[PDB]
């Protein structure tokens, strides 16, 4: 655990919410 929240958190500002928005919306 704490492996997705850390990757979906830094991605929010790491890629203007693009690096995470593609990982949180891909699962559907």
């Amino acid at each position: 655990p704490v492996f997705v929240s850390v990757y979906l958190n830094r991605s929010w500002l790491g890629l203007r919410f693009l690096r995470a928005l593609r990982l949180i919306q891909f699962s559907e």
